[PDB]
């Protein structure tokens, strides 16, 4: 099993390609100021992570800004605060400001020479365009939660993706699903019969950050600590 066996990379975006943690910590600062407490980054991230997937179950057809607005309301409620409409809007429209990780553009541009690059992300189409402008590549296919009518880890998100790629001549065996999230991505990839590459962005940190806790450790086929490290691996695999 090696990287060159695959024709397509299918990606998790937020937490793998885009550094959503930096974005969420920054966007929660005004709400946090109202509590009087200094929170650590992990505290902010974990209250997000206990709330985002429940919200996506609650409103599975919501656009992502509406998810984020409702997550703001959930966090405010854990903190004993009444929501403030303008603060909620500033949080919920913050994806425009969530940066790429510093290795992402270079890695994606390299990998685009060798694979079809696909997005399977908990996002809506228009919102994703904002992030795509920070990623430096044309994606061959983009599958969003909006397209499916639900969010990962719903199995239908993976079936939709697999089907779309089959119609473009990419068999399931051709796909390498590339993602940080054990909960959103590699557990349902296991169940869907996909090969997995774990991009362990938090390898040097505690817990899962903004990502929901996974119910088990899925079985992954590759692990890289960053996207640059995946690209460097491919440059040697290609010589074989
Ligand atoms: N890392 C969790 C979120 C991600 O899977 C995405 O849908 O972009
Ligand atoms: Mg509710």
């Amino acid at each position: 099993m090696q990287l060159t066996d695959f024709k397509a990379l299918t990606f998790d975006c937020y937490g793998t390609l885009i550094d959503w943690e930096t974005g969420i910590v920054n966007a929660l600062q005004p709400l946090a100021k109202r509590t009087g407490k200094t929170f650590t980054s992990d505290e902010l991230l974990e209250v997000f992570g206990r709330n985002e997937s429940p919200q996506q179950t609650e409103t599975p057809g919501a656009l992502y800004q509406d998810i984020l607005r409702a997550v703001y309301d959930r966090i405010a409620k854990e903190w004993g605060l009444e929501p403030d409409a303008a603060e909620r809007e500033e949080f919920g429209t913050s994806v425009k400001n969530w940066p790429a990780f510093p290795d992402t553009v270079e890695a994606l541009q390299y990998l685009k020479k060798h694979y079809k690059l696909v997005i399977l992300s908990n996002i809506d189409r228009n919102e994703f365009k904002l992030s795509n402008a920070k990623l430096g590549v044309e994606f061959d296919h983009i599958i969003t939660a909006q397209d499916v009518g639900s969010y990962k880890p719903n199995p239908n998100n993976f079936t939709y993706m697999i089907d779309a790629l089959a119609k473009a001549g990419i068999e399931k065996k051709d796909i390498l699903h590339t993602a940080e999230s054990l909960y959103h991505d590699h557990i349902p990839a296991n169940d869907a019969g996909l090969v997995s590459a774990w991009i362990y962005r938090r390898h040097g940190k505690e817990g899962y950050g903004a990502t929901h806790v996974p119910s088990r450790m899925p079985n992954v086929d590759f692990r890289f600590n960053s996207m640059g490290e995946m690209a460097e691996a491919h440059k040697q695999a290609l010589k074989g």
